């Protein structure tokens, strides 16, 4: 019956190691996530991160795993993966990818990602024989 909404998102905590998720500033488009574990991201290679929170995203939305642009710029990491499930009731997990050539050490607690809760449609589907044409028509990968 309590279900999340646009103005308050329900997050359980599934460990004492979960850090809840928390907006870095006023209008801050994302709330920060933070590993609830050691870790070694391999150079050139990849880590599935647990926060060991389970979220409730509210319907009409799904959260997006999304990178910190620190980490990014110094360090070379990316997000992999990163749809969240409104109906995902399981550890919210951060797949990190590591682009250069040194491993990426995290400890537990240092925020490694954020997670924005974006507005979606979720439209039913009907085929169609013709679509509405447009200016930009079939044109794409790289025409303008
Ligand atoms: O970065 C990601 C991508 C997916 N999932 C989970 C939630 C999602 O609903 C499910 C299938 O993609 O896997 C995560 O925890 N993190
Ligand atoms: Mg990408
Ligand atoms: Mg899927």
């Amino acid at each position: 019956h309590h279900m999340s909404t646009p103005q308050l998102m329900r997050v359980k905590k599934l460990s004492e190691f979960a850090i809840l998720p928390v907006r870095s500033s006023q209008f801050a488009a994302g709330f920060d996530l933070a590993s609830a574990y050691d870790y070694v991201v391999p150079a050139r290679g990849k880590c599935l991160v647990k926060t060991d929170l389970a979220v409730a995203v509210p319907h009409g939305y799904y959260g997006r795993v999304a990178p910190r642009s620190g980490l990014a710029v110094k360090n070379f990491i990316d997000v992999g993966a990163g749809v969240v499930d409104s109906d995902y009731r399981g550890n919210l997990g951060v797949l990190l990818f590591n682009h250069g050539d040194e491993d990426f050490k995290i400890a537990r607690g240092d925020r490694i990602a954020q997670f924005v809760i974006e507005q979606i449609a979720l439209p039913d589907i009907v085929e169609v024989d013709d679509l509405d044409e447009t200016e930009r028509g079939a044109g794409g990968f790289g025409s303008t």
